[PDB]
């Protein structure tokens, strides 16, 4: 009786108060404590050594308490710990043990989920230091680490990095480092107010599977000149991806260093997301140095249905090698994306591009094996002043990329800087269904719309179609003499080209190759013989030995004669056709022709 | 001891019964009340003045109780209130204070989420009156309103509008009016059984951000002739959108007045949703009157991967101006959508269209600044009887829209009514990869497939490709004499056109323009000179002064001669070519030619 | 007093301990039991007849307990039962009553959700037997069954089928059979480790609506040679679909029998999912035998944005009939998908295909009514050795399918086996914007790239464009003499074709048809007359009576003469053109021409 009151007030009290669900006689006869034990919060571990609850706040380091919670729930086979709403929970010290090597704060454990409803903040203890807030590795050496399985972080809560700048460029900072992560995810969470390297990394060098980031927000996560590099979500295990997320940056430095996503393993995706204020959209890459878990091929890579305002490149393709491993990148789709380069001065940020074929980290452009890429049904726009804007900047070797039914409205279509790298290009396909916008009309003095600054081009198709005039451009397409061109199809539709002095330019007369198939407009001067009746007209110049046929693109203002409608050539390089002199006389005309070779 | 039993039975009783999670000695020593206080439901506020719980039902007005709950949780920094399953919670009176000006029932507050698992119903108090069920404004004047932040409504529950008709057309009704809403969302909820203006509105005149509607259902939300207008989700803040929702209407009135979504600010989206029984799919618009929060440009607008059966127009583009602000709409993508016009009589609902370039609310067609729109990889179908069906109805000024790789199977491709508006059109691009269906073959007597009823057309491309015969149509493309045409490309592929008497029709002979690039089939009568050997053939008519070349589309049934394969023209407007008379004689033939001008 | 202590320890004890939320004086004065009654778990029913809790495990059959829970919550109008984390809950017996006819384990009930956080496992009682784990029918006869409404299964938990093989091929096994299911869903759940027919079926013969599978995983669900057939999610009610799911199989048998999804009713979708190790991606079909609930038309079918590695066919289209009902399939979109055939020997699995137009279950190919299908912006790849790989295998009647802006890199573009079925084909549209890959170059000896093994082809378009050479192929396109061809457009672009001896082959000279529009390259020998000056050249062969024009694709190596640039024909089937002899003499040349008919 005295004993009873004592028991009731003790910590075992709830385990003595009976309960039966809804007074149902067929329900289990339980105690209150059993029902309360069905859920678990940080409050259940956020206490002093005497078991008195501690209130969180800027002067309380909640880390040991949250770790105690995770450790305990782990011991029972898992569950979900709530981080309660209405409170900010500060982290103020590093974790210990296997996450120490990763500058870990909290260690995640398998089957233990975190429902983050309140706020998690970093205390100024972390100012100018490295940190990785949640770490899923159990060993300082990732290679000796066990796995993290079935760990989900979700809720309406917030992870706030406290605004602290990096102390040194060589430091790393992360939000969620899942590790060798299988069936792990982050959903609904806002990551904000920092200077970090990544917010979330999934997998470790290809180890992991079925990891996803969904409906999260990432806001202002780069803030200093010290930050070396930033990729908001790093996907480094297969069968994993990012969808329906929001990414925003406002610092100037983010415009030069920040990427929203990097996809590094096969069967990965980046979809339905919105990006603003970033340098880059996504890197899609097989790095040989990360091929341990899932092989040396990145394939089945999808970037789709995203909205972006960026300052540099939207999708960056790459692959590289080590002494013992070669990376390969193939079977990629980039579709449905609507992307623009934000308002900025020309050359004030990394060169603007929808697609970039980038060299490796050390700058090499002769190691890449990138092929079977499909770029379709995207829109891209860059303001008229941004000289450094291209549909594709093709700066390293390329083994194939196909463009169909895009709308590109920027300065260049295909570009590479001259006197830089000399890529070897195979299987570049630019279908006639790509629409070329007019924003940059009149801005292109001295410039080639397709500036083919390559070592060589093979098995490629460029079908140029203009949709408005731009008489400022030097040419629609130009190949320098140093670029070999073979087994290719290069065509310039004549619409909007009547006043262009150059349409297609082959500085090494590469269009004469045996398996080169071309057509483009040119102006040609012809002279006829004096014969009345059917009469030959011949070109005054002799540079047409490669031409298989040509046809008139000009009206005939004359009554007394007509030039040929169509022409062939002669061994000396003249064109020759048969027109008609109603009355005799030598004729001399200047005609716009469509020159054709094997087409 | 007497005291103890008394305390235990009192409302402080649970705060005297000890608990320690799973009997863990390292866990907090708490009381039962602490653990129960981790969650909160409507039951905790749904009581009389003496604190006795009240059962909800049709004769209980739950509004003050739910408001008390929201107000209180707000006071503690937020949390989630559950609306319990297994009950219907009726609302029976208006709210008071700052939501009174919005005919508000409940006021939402920042960080207070609603987990709606049961049903929320409106009582007949609201019959024939305005209402807005949940309101996030805190002031009758939205301009003087504070913000709503971090408010999420979610669950498997239902909001039921009680079926009440509108009392008067000028009334407004809404479900969730979030207000100046930042990081607010609605997920999983069914909205049903009403006559409202909107179900959900996000933002206020551009104020707001990161607001989303996901996996909701909207069922039968228009039911009367009184309802002036309906848009189910109104997106009026940037970085916000609708995805994976279901929209259905069954009333006849919805076919004439209801739109599923309106996107009114930049960086907004409408994706992966299914629509049935609506007039319209989405309005995508910059209204100058709503440009306060986020600027006067709507850009980065995405409508993708939706399934719709509608009765009017799928996507409606617009922009307008006020005395001091001009709205602009650019950088839009419409892709992957599969849309049909439901079974209906011709002209029985608003004119059927995949894309509509609509005039402003007052009807003006000369204020719009719409450009950089990409319409790609969509399907559209309208039944054969629906005369009023078009890929695009282009009824107001247009500064650009690009169509690539769509499949359109309806009556018209491009349409505008004659004797209505006379749009000024720039940069309309209709790529040859648009496939034109055959459902309406034989229905097109008196009709032009592309009926270009415009003031002018510039920098436009129409590349017509048929995929089956339709000899009923008057022409594939017709320009009236009142339409100026310049710096454009207009082509009709010859497949399926051999028996057409008109292919392309330029009623003002606009194809003669200096920067007009055209080609289309025509039948031409020619006569030759009598000369044996190479011999000229000339057209009997003189209307070909604009033709730069022509070539045969007919076989030659003759042995003793052949007409020219190719033709040019003469100053008098004749065509002229060189054929061959094996035997002499004047020849007279009627040949199908491809007429070409600068192409 | 003695009484009080007794009451407190009894099962009514919690109903005597007072509580008021957060000590708020305006809150309801409740008892602890009321707050605990807001939630419900399996623990509340998992007890013996004396009400003592039973621990789950391999030797406890949890089925009756979970059924008791569902039944009870159903009685109160619904709610959500948690299946707790940290435990495995074994099922060990069949259910009773209306689910007995479906070999049901558990009966789902309306408004009763399951939050599965722990694991549900099948005990060896089910080895070699049929089962359907969760069943939503309430009657052994589905036709006499009531509906299941508002039933959601969700959580981070697992359903594990115990690895048991099927006992006999005629057995059926399912995970979730929702029945006549309205507003039902499964979200987040992993289904693994079995040999089943389906994991989830939605609807019953068209009865149902708004059923969805989202963010689930399906892993290793076929494991034996006994299994007759497998479709992981079967969508058999309208306004329903699958999105963001993961499907994986590892058994060899799955490569031959398993499909990820089947869509069987209108307004259904399959999006954003990843598939590996399956035979097939999706069946998209109207089966007449299932047209009871939602009509005999499957329309508004969407397969989009999926990633797949399969061994057979990606999307299979079909429709069939019964004695009284005819099924129709129309208005389908397949877009944005990136698909490959996995590494395998040629012919070692069902024939590889992006699209398959399949015969019915009994093998008939003359019952299908499939039209208005759009296949756009997809990628497909098959390794070079896989002879049995096609963009489309067209094996049954087809009333229309449109391909635009795909990238297909496999052995065939269009294929049907000769000496099999003889489909009747209408409205097959293959736009020039389809890019044909080069992986299979040099592998095509004896093969036609487009092998048109049909009864007939009408109102079809094939526009062949190569992007690299493949001189191994017999032809780019071949029609056998048995295939009628009319009102069609067939073109072969000349790029990469200069060395091909056959480009287009019409074994029945079908290109001569009145409404056939063709063009393709050919080599032609010509001889001229001896006349100096304008001089005719004529073909030595007479097989060109169908040719309307031809033009040179070869250079002229000669100085003293030129052949015609362009040719027409003569009644005897010769070609004839006018060239020029600078000096007289009979000329004899062999020229590559583009032959054109009505184009
Ligand atoms: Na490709
Ligand atoms: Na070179
Ligand atoms: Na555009
Ligand atoms: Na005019
Ligand atoms: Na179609
Ligand atoms: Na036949």
């Amino acid at each position: 009786p005295d004993q009873f009151r004592a028991i009731i007030e003790s910590p075992e009290g709830a385990g003595h108060v009976g309960y039966q669900y809804r007074r149902n006689t067929g329900s289990t006869m339980r105690m209150v404590s059993d029902v309360l034990d069905e859920r678990v919060s940080l409050w259940d571990f956020h206490c002093d050594p005497s078991g008195n609850v501690i209130q969180p706040g800027p002067n309380v380091d909640s880390r040991q308490y949250l770790q105690a919670a995770i450790d305990y729930v782990s011991s029972n086979g898992g569950g979900t710990i709530t981080i309660p709403a209405g409170y900010t929970w500060y982290l103020g010290s590093y974790g210990v043990g296997g996450i120490a090597g990763h500058s870990g704060i909290i260690q995640l454990r398998s089957n233990v989920n975190l429902n983050i409803e309140g706020r998690i903040h970093l205390s100024p203890f972390f100012d100018l230091k490295p940190f990785q807030v949640f770490v899923g590795f159990d060993n300082g050496d990732p290679a000796s680490s066990g796995n993290l399985e079935n760990c989900h972080i979700y809720g309406h809560g917030v992870v706030d990095f406290g605004g602290y700048e990096f102390g040194a460029s060589s430091q790393l900072r992360n939000g969620v480092a899942f590790g060798r992560s299988y069936n792990c995810s982050v959903t609904g969470i806002t990551f904000q107010n920092g200077d970090v390297t990544w917010a979330i990394t999934l997998g470790w060098n290809g180890y992991g599977s079925n990891c996803y980031v969904r409906k999260c927000r990432f806001i202002n996560l780069v803030n200093s000149s010290v930050n070396a590099a930033h990729s908001t979500v790093y996907v480094n295990c297969p069968y994993s991806g990012v969808e329906s997320c929001y990414f925003s940056m406002s610092s100037s430095f983010a415009r030069n260093i920040a990427c929203s996503v990097q996809l590094h393993q096969h069967d990965t995706f980046y979809r339905g997301s919105t990006v603003n204020g970033y340098c880059r959209g996504a890197y899609v890459v097989m790095h040989a140095a990360e091929a341990a878990g899932a092989g040396s091929y990145a394939y089945n890579m999808q970037v789709e249905n995203n909205i972006a305002v960026i300052y540099g490149q939207f999708v960056i393709l790459g692959s590289d090698v080590t002494a013992t491993v070669s990376g390969h990148l193939n079977d990629v789709i980039v579709s449905g994306n609507i992307v623009s380069i934000g308002e900025r001065a020309a050359f004030s940020a990394p060169f603007g591009a929808f697609i970039d074929i980038g060299p490796d980290n050390s700058g090499a452009s002769n190691v890449q094996d990138i092929q079977r890429v499909l770029v379709t049904g995207n829109s891209f726009y860059a303001p008229a002043n941004i000289t450094d804007s291209a549909a594709i900047t093709l700066r390293a070797n390329l083994n194939g990329c196909t463009f169909i039914a895009n709308n590109f409205d920027c300065r260049y279509m295909v570009y590479n800087a001259p006197g830089t790298t000399s890529p070897v290009v195979q299987n570049l396909v630019w279908d006639k269904s790509n629409v070329i916008g007019g924003t940059h009309a009149n801005q292109r003095a001295g410039q080639n719309l397709f500036d083919m600054q390559f070592a060589s081009v093979v098995n490629s198709t460029i079908e140029v179609q203009l949709s408005c005039e731009d008489l400022s451009m030097f040419s629609c397409i130009l190949f320098p003499a140093s670029c070999q061109l073979s087994y290719s199809k290069i065509t310039v539709d004549s619409a909007w080209t009547k006043s262009m002095s150059n349409t297609a330019v082959f500085e090494g007369n590469q269009q004469a190759g045996a398996n080169v198939y071309v057509s483009y407009p040119a102006t040609v001067n012809l002279t006829s013989y004096n014969t009345q009746g059917a009469v030959p007209f011949f070109s005054t110049d002799t540079n047409y030995a490669w031409v298989t046929s040509a046809y008139s693109l000009s009206i005939n203002e004359n009554l007394d004669f007509s030039p040929p409608a169509t022409y062939t050539n002669k061994a000396n390089g003249q064109l020759v056709g048969v027109g008609y002199n109603e009355i005799g006389g030598v004729r001399s005309v200047s005609v716009r022709l469509m020159l054709q070779r094997q087409v």
